[PDB]
Formats: C-alpha cells, sequence, structure tokens
C-alpha cells in the first residue's frame, strides 16, 4: 500500500485533483487542510509533521530552512521541472537560492476587493479603485464606513502595504517606519474599520456586507464567483492598484523526514503536467507558476490581469523580506496598538 500525506491551504486544490492522481498512480492520499501560515508554522516548529509535502509562502520556507525543516528537492525525478516559469523561480529563489528545496506552485498580489455597485453609491462613477486611495485616504474610508470595510488581521502585509503607498520601503529596516507614519495612518483609518480578519471578508463581500477590504486577489475573485453563482446580484471585483501591491508565492516542499518521498515526487511531477494545474487555476482563481500551463487555464482566469498581472502592472508589485525579530516584535506591538485603537 502507498501512500502519500499533503497539508495545503483551503480552497488551493480542484475537487478531483486527489481522486485523479488517484486514479493514474494507484497511491493512497490523506489530504488536510489549514488556513494559515501561524497553524502551519506550529507544526513545522514542532516538528514530526508526519506530512510528506506542505505549502507555506516562501517567505515562511525562507525562515525555517536553517531549522533543517525540509529536504532537498531531487529534480531528476521531476522530469517536467522545466515547465515551471523561470521569472517565478528567481523570484522564489530570494527566499531559496537555486530554488534548492520548493516547487513554486500558486502566487497572487493583496489588494483591493470591492463591491462595484456600492463603492459607485457612496463615491460616484469615477471612484478611485485603481489607486490605495480607495482605502487609505481617511477621508474616502469615512464614506465607505457604512458599507463595511475589513482589512486583514496581517500586519505584516498591511504594514508593508502601507509603508509603500507613504512612499517608504515596502521592507524598511527601520523601526520609527513602523511605530510612527504607518501606525498614524492606522490610526486614522481605524475608526471606519468594521473589523480586522483574513477570511471573513470573503463570504462578506460575496453577500453584501461588506463593500471593501484588503485581500487576497484569488480569494476575491472567489468571493465573486461566489456572488454571481448565487446569482444575488452582487457585483465583486478586485483592484492590484497603481502604486503596486506585495506579490507573494506559495510553494510545495518536503519535510526532512518524510516517509513517503518516491509518492512526494510523483504527485509534484504530476502538479507539473500543465492540465493539472491549469485544472487548479480554472476553479481556485490563482494564477499558477507553470508557463507551460498558462494556454490550458480558461480564458475567464487567464486574461483577468487581478490574477495573471501584465508586465506593466508586475513592475509595480513588491515582494516581503524577512526583518530581524527586532523588528518583527515591534510590528507586533504595533499591531496590537492600531487593533485597539
Ligand atoms: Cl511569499
Amino acid at each position: 500500500q502507498k501512500t502519500l500525506h499533503i497539508y495545503n491551504w483551503t480552497d488551493y486544490i480542484a475537487p478531483d485533483t486527489v481522486a485523479n492522481f488517484e486514479k493514474e498512480t494507484g497511491i493512497k492520499v490523506v489530504y488536510d487542510v489549514f488556513d494559515s501560515n501561524e497553524v502551519l508554522e506550529g507544526k513545522l516548529m514542532a516538528g514530526s509533521t508526519g506530512f510528506d509535502l506542505v505549502v507555506p509562502s516562501a517567505y515562511l520556507l525562507e525562515r525555517q530552512l536553517t531549522a533543517g525543516v525540509f529536504q532537498p528537492l531531487d529534480k531528476s525525478k521531476l522530469p517536467e521541472w522545466k515547465n515551471l516559469d523561470p521569472e517565478l523561480l528567481k523570484l522564489v529563489a530570494k527566499h531559496d537560492p537555486d530554488n534548492k528545496f520548493a516547487m513554486p506552485y500558486m502566487w497572487a498580489t493583496t489588494g483591493i476587493g470591492y463591491n462595484v455597485d456600492k463603492v459607485k453609491a457612496v463615491l460616484g462613477e469615477n471612484a478611485p479603485v485603481d489607486s490605495w486611495d480607495l482605502i487609505l485616504k481617511p477621508e474616502n474610508l469615512e464614506k465607505l464606513k457604512s458599507c463595511g470595510v475589513s482589512f486583514l488581521d496581517d500586519p505584516e502585509e498591511v504594514f508593508a502595504t502601507v509603508l509603500n503607498y507613504l512612499g517608504k520601503d515596502p521592507n524598511s529596516t527601520k523601526a520609527d517606519d513602523y511605530t510612527g507614519p504607518a501606525t498614524d495612518l492606522l490610526l486614522k483609518l481605524r475608526p471606519n474599520i468594521r473589523y480586522f480578519h483574513s477570511s471573513q471578508y470573503i463570504n462578506d463581500l460575496a453577500n453584501g456586507d461588506i463593500c471593501v477590504a484588503i485581500g487576497w486577489a484569488g480569494s476575491v475573485w472567489q468571493a465573486s464567483n461566489r456572488a454571481k453563482e448565487a446569482k444575488n446580484g452582487v457585483n465583486v471585483s478586485f483592484s492590484i492598484p497603481k502604486e503596486g501591491a506585495m506579490a507573494w508565492f506559495d510553494v510545495f516542499a518536503m519535510p526532512a523526514d518524510a516517509k513517503n518521498k518516491d509518492e512526494a515526487y510523483q504527485f509534484l511531477n504530476y502538479l507539473l503536467r500543465p492540465d493539472v494545474v491549469a485544472h487548479i487555476s480554472d476553479h481556485v482563481f490563482y494564477a499558477n507558476a507553470n508557463k507551460a500551463a498558462t494556454p490550458l487555464v480558461s480564458a475567464e482566469v487567464r486574461e483577468n490581469p487581478g490574477i495573471y498581472p501584465p508586465a506593466d502592472v508586475r513592475a509595480k508589485l513588491f515582494t516581503q523580506k524577512v526583518q530581524d525579530p527586532k523588528i518583527d516584535r515591534v510590528r507586533t506591538r504595533a499591531w496590537t496598538k492600531v487593533k485597539s485603537g
């Protein structure tokens, strides 16, 4: 009996990806899900996870390599590795030099999800939906307060977004930038923010309960697709704003103690087949990292520039740098202060 243990994000695979793999290979898959890097990180820190494959962000993977959590990938067992986009490989290699440990899976941005009709009702037909001004300018957010504003409960993404918007380094290593200007702006916005939460905004966008959110692109597009399938009249869109936004990459990696390594490599090379990961993107509305797969992605996903952004949009994106623990600690205390008001 061949077995394979996978730990992935929620809502991050097609319904039949596992079933098809089982039919093709005869391998029994045990598939478990998490919905935060914090849950994932806690299990990787405790070790003896029992997983053969896990899906960290490339950022988190960088933090764990020095701990020896992962083992290097034998690329000779991944003959379709050549299908991966070399530019995505280079971006992930900022966290994983020479792409030793991780296989790029999916990637997206942190932008603005919004209710088209409710935003235009409050701010007019020319509402600045192409700009972080839509939610980071206090006069705008005061007007959208009534239809509901959510921010991620994610200081790393929110502070980097605020710093970029203010003209600071999105990855500032200077503590005063977090405690001074970034906190000042967030404190001014905070009375207009209904909640800080990194998943309630998906259903709330889809049902019309909130009209603007900071959110992950594909999760906002899932909300939009849910509203369309429900025929409830709700029109959700997503903006990568003109000032730029954070891009991030989720990757497959193999825990150092993984028992089912041959099965794990079969699954990784299965994901490298163009139709497999194209079908996942079709269902979860995230861009995958496989350049061979792109033409196979449905046109409604492939041609969506908030999922597959073109060159002028990608040039404005920034990626997260790992900070000294001193900055981590400053961010955490400042975030506490912001949420409490
Ligand atoms: Cl990342």
